[PDB]
């Protein structure tokens, strides 16, 4: 059994007396030392090596990704550091005055990260970013109107790749891809940006400096105040020394890209994975999408894309949920 | 080429601009950051996984084995922490007054290590320890007299396994197996036993508490003063709370075991690997062997083994060197 494998893996590496306290199974020593077991079997299609490689890479930068305590690549098992339970979302739910300082710490992580020498990961080039918006047609539009508007999509993708190519410049940086409050953990005994524990970095890519900042600040699952986004963009620009007009323009086209795709991601979470609650986030996503399409960089694509995708009226939301 | 693989491995993990400054290749960043490349190819028969597993295990105990910065198991490459150049032997050569405090720190490492929950490594049971002395016949005796005294060896091994079984008790501990001053590195910015950097732990096993202490204190490559050995055994006994008479007896039989085997190891280093300088260490090894055979625990084996192995007279040493 898989339980026998887990027990053999733990015994082999000196953790036989540790107990599970219920992919991310909490384990505790007889005296309360903490660790986390990752169970991602190869036979199932999982691979532990990217997690190990990227956790090491981030930690080499004094970023609080988890230490690897033990590894078993062939059986798809790891034992890693437990980064605790103080999720940014929980901290902010309990005390809203922590939002700004927690978001500043996370932006400080990105600033530091973006100064780093990069690993060779697959790149989010303009063509790839454009194609990645296709979920807006194949999942969101399709779930609502019953077709994916193939011709509008091909025309949008072609124009949008050109716009992305025109507005995104500079070397690519490490991008986490799910950089938002729910995947961040507060570690208050640490110093500075090291207080930001990070998980879910394993499918990281190379991409633009604004990519993780958009996910953080336009986070569709939370109501991030406009002043948090404004001030955090200012701070990122001031701290990095990037050209302001260019970063702002890149940020706007990237916000269109990410919100458009997440329309599809959320549509599919509801329609395929039965999670209707993500549909409550669609009006927020749609608003950020529409805002970004009002940026002058998007002028050639805006009117045609808005004609092709249905606004989330109450009947559209219900059809997304049902 | 292998150089192309190394360069691909470094580039992939963000180290492309690091340069080699000449298995254990020194690498330096453009601003002088340090790391060590391990090149142990599978095609050659090498495996990086035990080094990774055991380095993690030791570091989980706050023992200064090297961090793993990057790994490539399939191609047999690792990038690890550089633990520096302050080898215990160099420190003590320069300043002999450091011998006691450096050896105390190393003994403190073992004390701490032996309190740890163990991994599942192959065990140095009595039969295995006995067989491992056979190099005394197949390499040392053979190099000198032209035969391995098969009958004496079988009789010695049978009796010696019984003696080992009688004198060794308690749970097995992690044993490094090459625990001596040459494989230890001083890290003076660290605290306590963490100042003892350790390398060459990758073929570690489980064995007796005295195993690594014998290699450290009866170190055949150095003249460890009798007072260092005496006081370090006292300190180990006092700090661990082990029964004194039993530890001392275990230490004596283990000293016989390790010195007997190293007669063979050194004979073979000279005869097969052309390193005649190890033969200068044979008189020291022989003296420790003879001392241990005078322990009452060894009484049934002592006279027969001494009759079977030639004393290292000047003509014996020359035949070992030539
Ligand atoms: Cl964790
Ligand atoms: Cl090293
Ligand atoms: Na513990
Ligand atoms: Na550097
Ligand atoms: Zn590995």
């Amino acid at each position: 059994s898989r339980e026998d494998e887990i027990r053999d893996f733990l015994a082999t590496h000196g953790y036989a007396d540790w107990n599970r306290t219920p992919r991310y199974q909490r384990l505790r020593s007889p005296t309360g030392a903490k660790a986390v077991l990752m169970d991602w079997s190869p036979e199932e299609g999982g691979d532990t090596q990217p997690f190990v490689d990227l956790a090491q890479y981030l930690r080499n930068l004094d970023i609080s990704a988890p230490e690897i305590y033990a590894e078993e690549h062939a059986r798809g098992l790891l034992l890693i550091e437990d980064l605790g339970d103080a999720l940014f979302t929980e901290v902010i739910n309990n005390d809203p005055a922590q939002e700004m300082p927690l978001y500043r710490a996370a932006v400080d992580l990105l600033i530091h990260l973006h100064d780093a020498q990069t690993p060779e990961l697959a790149r989010l080039d303009p063509e790839t970013l454009s194609e990645m918006t296709r979920l807006a047609f194949s999942e969101y539009r399709y779930a609502i109107l019953g077709d994916a508007a193939e011709d509008n999509r091909k025309r949008f993708e072609h124009r949008f790749a050109q716009i992305l190519s025109a507005q995104l410049e500079g070397d690519m940086v490490f991008v986490h891809r799910d950089f938002h409050a729910q995947n961040l953990l507060w570690l208050p005994e640490r110093e500075g940006l090291a207080r930001v524990g990070v998980i879910d970095f394993q499918d990281a890519k190379l991409g633009h400096r604004a990519y993780d900042l958009v996910s953080l600040l336009q986070d569709a699952r939370r109501d991030v105040p406009a002043q948090v986004e404004a001030q955090m963009i200012d701070h990122y620009i001031q701290a990095t020394g990037v050209d302001e007009s260019h970063f702002r323009s890149a940020y706007a086209v990237i916000a269109v890209q990410r919100n458009m795709r997440i329309l599809g991601i959320f549509a599919r979470l509801s329609q395929r994975f039965g999670k209707r609650h993500y549909i409550e986030f669609v009006p927020r996503v749609w608003a950020h999408f529409e805002r970004g399409l009002a940026h002058p960089a998007l002028a050639s694509a805006a009117e045609e894309i808005l004609n092709a995708l249905p606004a989330p009226a109450p009947e559209v939301l219900e059809r997304l949920r049902a």
